[PDB]
Formats: C-alpha cells, structure tokens, sequence
C-alpha cells in the first residue's frame, strides 16, 4: 500500500519488475520452517497483539470488589537496508540481459536465518518457546543403518497410546544423511509413505505428524520492499515484515538423540 | 450469553424480571463520569488489548537486521458476589408488592465508586492517567460570588488562542455550590447557555468543552448479573464487567484552584 | 493550482488532509478584522493594481497638447516557512491519533497579527491609512458604568444628522469589559439589539454601522500552503497570500476616548 513510498523513486516499470522476481526465487528455497507448519492469514499493518485466554489476580484477600488483568503476545517488526547503482541499472533499456544485482542477494540470505532461528530456538524477550526446548519427548538412537529403521518403528508406537494419527515426516541433517544413503526405499515405505527433508539448520533428527492444527505462525504483514532516499549516484531501499509464533499440542513431536 | 449460567437457578420469569429493574434505576443516577465522556461500542467477551501506534527499538547499534516490539493497553475485569433469601422471594407469587432486596443495593453502590475512582485518579498498575493529574492547565480563583463570573470569563479567552470551540460545561462540588446560589441565571447565560453538574466526588471545579472526541471509554462487556451456587436456604449471585479509559486532547480541560 | 508544487512532496493523502484541518481552525478564531468589513472576491495570481479614478497634470502652462498620468494602489505579497519531522509523521499509518504539530501553530499565529496591524494602523509605504488615524470623529467618555450608556445614547444622535442608519456594533478591549460586567442586558437593548466584540488588539472602544459598503478588503489569492525542498530527515513548507485595503465613507465610524 501507500506507506511504501514507491512512486517517488526514479525507476521505470521494467526496472521495478526485474527486482521482485530475483528475490521471489531465493525466498522460495531458503525458508525451511514454512514447509511443515500452518500459516494464519494476514490481519494488517495495524495489528498489535494476539490473545492467550487467561486472567491474573492482583487484589487482596478480604475485599468486596476483586480484579485482575488479561494476557497477550506482542508482535515483532524488522527492517533492513541496501543500495544500488543507477548507470548499471540503466543498461536494461539499451538491451543487456544480465545486470549485476549482488547487494540484494546477501541481504535476502541474511533475513532468512533470522526467522528460522526464532522458530527453532525461541526469543526469551518476547515470551516465545522453540521446538528444541521440549525435552520430555526424546528417545536414544544408534549410528548403524539398522538403528534408523528400528527407531522409526519404535516411534510410531508412542503416537498410538494417544489418539495421534495422520501422515508422518522426517527432518534430518544433511551430513548425517550421507551415511544412510543405501537404505532409501526401505525408509519411505516403513514411514508408511511419508517424506524426508534435509537441512543445515540442526544437528540431529526429529519426527512430526501432519494431520493439521498443532504449530501456527501468525502474520500481520508479509515480506515487502520499499524506498528510502537518494544519494550521489546510488539509491537506497529496504525490506520489512511483522510476525509471531506458537506451539499448541506438544504430543505430535518426537526428538532422536543419536 | 450462555457463559452466565442463568437457566440453572431455581427462579421464575417474574422473579428474574423484578431483580433487573431495581439495579437499572440506581446505575442511572450513580455513574457520574458517563455524563460528559464518549463511549466506544462493545467488542465482546474475548477482546484483550487496544493499540497505541508506536515501536520500541531493542537491537544494538551496528547490526544488519534491526527489530523491536509494539505497544498496547490491557483491559480490566471485575467480579462481586452477594446472597438472597428464598422464602422471602416466594411471596411475590402470593401477591406481595414490596419484597425486601437490601443486599443488592449496597453492592450496586460499591461497584459504582470503583469506576469513578479510575476515571478521576488513574490506576498506576495498568498505565492509566486520570483527569486531575494534568497540572499545567490551572488558574487561581477567589471565594466571592463575583470571582466565579470573573474566572469563567477569563477561562474562555484561553480556549480561543487554540482552535477549541463548542458548548461548555461546569463541574463543581455540592457544598461549594450552596454559597453561590443567588447567582444562577447569570452563570447560565455567561456560559453562553451551558449546563452545571454537582457531585460529591471532587473538592473544586473544572471546565470542559463538549465538541466531541477528546475523552473516550472503551468497553468489552457491559455490566451483567449471573448465578454461582446454592446454599442451605439462600442463593448466591454476582456482577461483572471489562473496560479501559483514555484522554486524547488535553487542550479541552481547565482546572479552577479556589 | 499548479504553482504550489504539491505533487512532488513524499506524503500520502491522509497526511496532507490532516495538516489543512488544524490550520483552518485557528484561522477562524484569530482573524478579528474580518468580522465586520466587506470582502471583494478573488481575482487571481496575476492581478497587480486597483484603480483610484483620478489624473495628475504634468505639462506646462502654455502648450497646445497637455497630458498626465493615472493613479492606482499596489498589492502586497507575503511568504513564511517552517519544517516538520518524517518519522513522527509516519505513526499516523500505524494508528496513532495525536501526532505532534507544534511548529505549524506558532507560524499560523504570527501570520495573523500582520494583517490586523495593517487594518488598524496602516502601512506608510504602500499608501494605506488605518481606522485609528481619522481623529475628527471622537467623543470623551468617563469611567463609571453609567457613562457607557450615556455615551452610547449620545453617539446615535450624530449618526442622525447624516443619513446613516442600520444595525450598530460595539468593539471594545477585554480588560475594560471586565469592570462593566453587571450591565450587559441594558447595553444590548440600548444598542437597539446589536452585538459586542472583545479583542486584545486595541486599548479603547469604537462604534460602527453595518448597513453595507463602507470598508473593503481586496484579495488576489487567499491563504495557501506549499512545498519547498527536502532536508536530512525533515521537510520544508510555506504559507502565502496577496491583498490590499480601503476605507470609503468615514461617516460610519466613531471613537470613544475614555
Ligand atoms: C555517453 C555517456 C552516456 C552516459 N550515460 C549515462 C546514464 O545512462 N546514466 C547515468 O547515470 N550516467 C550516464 N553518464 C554519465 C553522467 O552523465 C555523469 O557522468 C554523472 O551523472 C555526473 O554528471 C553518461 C556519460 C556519457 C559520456
Ligand atoms: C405453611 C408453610 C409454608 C411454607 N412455605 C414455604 C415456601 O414457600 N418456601 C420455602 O422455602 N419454605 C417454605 N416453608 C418452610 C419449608 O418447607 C421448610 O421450613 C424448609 O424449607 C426446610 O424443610 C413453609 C412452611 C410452612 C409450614
Ligand atoms: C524498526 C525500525 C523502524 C523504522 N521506521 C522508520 C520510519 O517509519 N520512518 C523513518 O523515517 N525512519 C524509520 N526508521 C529509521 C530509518 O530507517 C533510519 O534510522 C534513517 O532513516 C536513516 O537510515 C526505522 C528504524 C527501525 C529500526
């Protein structure tokens, strides 16, 4: 909307359109957490807090009127800036097919780690708890290709004592996955037809259920690009967003110690 | 709605209808603050916080990604209980026209002071500031019937240096008003045709403008009555509500020191 | 119109609309002269002089061809600048209801004295004469509440020896009006049903007739706001206007000496 002052920057339609496509491609492969959690739809640029449904009592013991306060979670807002070069950007109109956009890509890669760190390890100043802190759901595994199958078979018998079902997914580390490569068809069918995700963000493995409604991400505004000011022969732009995160049912998650 | 468990109490329609009318009459004359402020419509039993439109920065000085948190005001919830007598309540069906309801009236009178205290003096634990703490809007007055007219004429020349207009109202203490009784027609027309409100809640006088949009009260749920449990030969009931308060433009208010 | 370069400033529609309303309110109460004089409609941004209907002869005494020049009044143009803060202005989109606009109000108050000074005391370099320089229309008054009524009754017998009639108005000083407060209904009906105006711009009183067509103010362009240039993190704006003033019939004015 209008709060991103896009019409006041000296660029053309083709130049604006060439900048969005490059960032949309990297955001699609570098956001690992968004592949197995739920997303609650956007509320707007004015939303500020999300309700927790409880009261805390502050009055004394022997009083006629008694009172307290309600509870909530506050959202987080971010902002990051970069700069580009005008004479280099202007060859697109003469007809050059490969213009150099190298400052955009480093910033796009650094913004993507900030969100995954909050999802996997919490914040401690906004009141958020991450996935790797629930230490009461753990089983010890070994380091031979048979132990992987044995641990996967043992993990589905704990989901049964509760009423948990649905498709199941494996999330594992990319250096560990190299030494288990000979057994790939066996795992997929022992998982009853699930899927595997490799990532550099953790050091061990975890198993989750995907029936729906256990891990949610709340958004106010999605990721956006805007204009700030002009310099000698460069231009200055920024990226922004607002969000928060929550875990509801901790019985759909299991950690593998290795 | 259903969260007040009214259908599970052993009473009839006439008995329920006779209890609401008595409280509705006292609430209409004992709520003094609601006669010159604005009321924002009810949102519901789940509303929890109201937005302040600002951000607070928490990151360090030299970083690539910078962040902060948004700001809000939390609401207040109250609850008060009382008890009544069944054999006495049952004479309404035999045809008695004056049944004794004496425990209801003390509780109704004590709930009404709690709200006026917040409006006139703040809370200090929810982050609320009341009307009598803005000390930069004050003028000294005297104690002779001419000084009242002189101070009222002086107070309308300060409203003019800003763009403030509209009808004006006087709020004064009831023991002070006794000694100014001979001049009543003069005040009403010197006020350009305003109105006067006497109250036991303060000790001096104040003047306010009533053009609209300067002092607001935000409600989640209005004042309601519900049922709790049964005892030997009595029944137990309660009253409840949720709210908060704000002052926007401090240039529509003036205090008279006397 | 287009000579105010409004489209080149980095603001939104709501931000522009919030700035006009605040100035429109103060201009409505701080322009005292415009309450009893006439206004001749606007001519445009190119108007330059207004005709006086006379000729001045410059040739010699014994010549066959004789000649001279015509006479006029030139208009006055003004300009005043101020600056504002962008991050503070940007909270209106997050939802803040009271944004601080403190530099605008001082400039608006200082522009309003400049016009009243010309109307009440003349210019001496454009050829303008003000209301307080016609010294042949004066009567001496006293300082007791009866002398006010006596002087008002005497002043209406001078309007009768000429053919002057119509409603009559009193313009008086605000510290003097305090000591005459007990007689207010008497004055209004002795004035035959007129009106009273209090002001801090003079030191005595005057009486004028309001039949129409004796004191006129000529405008080229009304009061307007425009954009100049951008700074580090602020923006710079200005206010402008063009006008002149004239008195036609000096027999509709009387001064009270006190
Ligand atoms: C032939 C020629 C073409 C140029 N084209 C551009 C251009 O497309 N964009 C640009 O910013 N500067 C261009 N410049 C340079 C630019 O005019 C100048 O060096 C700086 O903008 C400072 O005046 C060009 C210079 C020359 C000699
Ligand atoms: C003639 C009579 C009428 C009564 N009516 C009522 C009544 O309307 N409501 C009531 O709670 N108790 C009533 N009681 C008393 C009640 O039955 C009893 O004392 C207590 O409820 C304990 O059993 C009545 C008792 C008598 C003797
Ligand atoms: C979270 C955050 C939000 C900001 N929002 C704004 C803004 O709305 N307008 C603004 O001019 N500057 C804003 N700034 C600061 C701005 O980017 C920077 O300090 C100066 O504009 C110089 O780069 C913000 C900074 C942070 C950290």
């Amino acid at each position: 909307m209008e709060f991103l002052k896009r019409s006041f920057a000296p660029l053309t339609e083709k130049q604006w359109q060439e900048i969005d496509n490059r960032a949309r491609e990297i955001f699609k492969t570098q956001l690992y957490g968004r592949k197995f959690v739920d997303v609650e739809g956007p509320y707007g640029w004015e939303y500020a807090a999300h309700p927790l449904g409880e009261v805390e009592v502050l009055s004394d013991e022997n009083e006629v009127v008694k009172w307290g306060l309600r509870k909530s979670l506050p959202l987080i807002e971010l902002r990051a800036t970069f700069t580009l070069d005008l004479w280099e950007l202007d060859n697109l109109e003469r007809g050059k097919p490969n213009v150099d956009l190298s400052s955009l890509e480093e910033t796009v890669r650094k913004v993507a780690e900030f969100e995954d760190e909050v999802i996997f390890r919490g914040c401690e100043k906004s009141g958020v708890k991450g996935l790797l802190s629930f230490e009461e759901r753990k089983i010890e595994c070994g380091s031979t290709p048979k132990d992987l199958l044995e641990a996967i078979v043992r993990a589905l018998s704990i989901f049964s004592k509760d009423g948990i079902e649905g498709p199941y997914t494996l999330v594992i580390n990319t250096d560990r996955w190299i030494n288990f490569l000979k057994e790939e068809k066996r795992v997929e069918e022992c998982l009853r037809g699930g899927k595997i995700i490799t990532t550099p963000r953790i050091e061990d493995a975890l198993v989750v259920s995907e029936r729906g409604g256990d891990f949610k991400l709340i958004l106010g505004q999605d990721l956006s690009i805007g204009y700030e000011d002009r310099e000698k022969d460069a231009v200055r732009l920024f990226i922004t967003e607002t969000f928060t995160f929550q875990v509801v049912n901790p019985e759909a998650l299991i950690l593998l110690k290795f």
